[PDB]
């Protein structure tokens, strides 16, 4: 079956007051004015649920679903039973309460999808439904999700998963996945944005790399944990794309295809100097575009 | 009709011997080693023909087709009765013969598609076919085009032409296209790569990228050269660059790359100049930008 990619649980803390370095190393501040801290965008978080009422999240969350047999499965109850969904949702979109933590898109909303049970597992139908479900949800304003993220890997290349992948990518949904540690799909899907990881010193088939070592975020019981692993990189990109859609679309005065946004993600990627099989397009440096604008060698 | 995006003739010559500033201002040569100068990539030129026996091009051409009524039309006579097509061919892949002129990818091969007549006009039909021929054409060794370049337009939104554009892209073929100076289609199709123009001063006079379009010299009728200015002269620099991009990037990635990822591989080698997103899309083609940004983190 399909699982949560494995990771070290470096620390559980009760109360933090910082911008997790992951966030600011990727240069999310620099770009928050232009992207409205991501306001307007809805990241669909496909994981283990969430602490709906967690103090950093609750106001960034607009609904969700539960495709897992857990608790019921009562469709209307996706409140986390693991702490991943939480940690992840927090990296993508923790708000500026003047407290705790704040993620890459402290303004993008979240739609919580729980296709993963408390042990971490999921059946593949649950995850293919997770993605399809991402695509089709429209809120009260008919508002829509354009970004989807998972930190899961399956060995079983099924058609059904792929039909959904292409279905999501076919309608302007960016689908973001952490690149496995066996743990291959959906990440080995060429249409998916596959994220691998580096630490803060920028040491380590993928598209980009983002931070994954010693990253703090939300955890269960209004808690906080610090996680090291390959699954922690992806959520930084999901967040990032939220700020990329706002800032791109504003610039081109026009809506953009996800192929055009994939473009836009990868140009906010600086290479580190490992070859491209090792680092894809590079490290996510959000502000790259401004730094290089006026620049030519004579 | 669909037609050549109008443009200026400046000079005709018989003798030139230079690397055109377009070629190196775009930084082809600084990425030739890594790219093998496009070796093994084929660009299909959908235009007015080409002069297959031209000294700078002969060795770059592999085949072509004529889908026009000119010359019979004997499908096997994709020669050029305008001059524009020979010019385009030139900027894409003119060869290094140590004289005359040299293109952006001097080791890419060129498959020539006449879909335009002497006066630069062709029929809405001829281009939709041109695009499917370029997609479906395989070689003696089953080799193919990953690149299509046209620098024509037409006022009509037909599903036939939009289907062909869709068909290329979904089969990993990059549609490169001069955007407009009435000439709205293909360039206005979201899935195409629209190329505006800037001059050598990186000035200008719905786009993805921009390249040089002012006073660009290239091959031209009768084994000669000519200097042309206009939006349509930008495009071939992009078409020839993607040859180099596919090569270097697939080789640094160790993996085949789809057109989508090839498109991104192109945008990320565009330097904004300071103009608006609408005036310059992602910016001017600077092929070497990645190596230049490679180590560069802030603090
Ligand atoms: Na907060």
């Amino acid at each position: 079956k399909f699982r949560l990619i494995p990771y070290k649980q470096v620390d559980k803390v009760s109360a933090l007051s910082e911008v997790p370095m992951g966030v600011e190393i990727v240069e999310a501040p620099a770009v928050w004015r232009a992207s409205a801290k991501g306001a307007g965008q809805i990241i669909g978080v496909i994981d283990t649920g969430c602490q709906v009422d967690h103090p950093d999240l609750a106001e960034r969350i607009i609904g969700g679903v539960n495709l897992t047999t857990d608790y019921g499965g009562d469709e209307t109850n996706f409140s986390d039973n693991n702490g991943h969904g939480t940690h992840v949702a927090g990296t993508v979109a923790a708000a500026e309460t003047g407290s705790g933590v704040v993620g890459v898109a402290p303004k993008a909303d979240l739609f919580i999808i729980k296709a993963l049970s408390g042990d971490g597992s999921g059946e593949m139908g649950w995850i293919a439904k997770a993605i399809r479900y991402a695509v089709d949800w429209r809120g009260p304003k008919g508002e829509q999700m354009r970004i989807i993220t998972m930190s899961l890997g399956g060995p079983t290349d099924s058609e059904e998963l792929h039909d959904a992948v292409k279905y999501a990518v076919s309608n302007n949904v960016s689908v973001v996945c952490a690149a496995g540690n066996e743990f291959a799909y959906p990440a080995a899907y060429n249409e998916v944005i596959a994220v691998g990881a580096v630490d803060f010193d920028l040491r380590l088939e993928i598209d980009i790399v983002a931070p994954g070592v010693g990253i703090k975020s939300t955890y269960l019981d209004s808690g906080y944990a610090e996680l090291s692993g390959t699954a922690m990189a992806a959520p930084h990109v999901a967040g990032a794309l939220a700020l990329i859609i706002n800032l791109a679309e504003d610039a081109f005065k026009r809506s953009l295809s996800e192929t055009e946004i994939y473009a836009q993600l990868v140009r906010r990627a600086t290479p580190i100097g490992f070859t491209a099989q090792a680092e894809g397009n590079g490290f996510l440096t959000l502000d790259l575009v401004e730094r290089i604008t006026g620049q030519f060698t004579e």
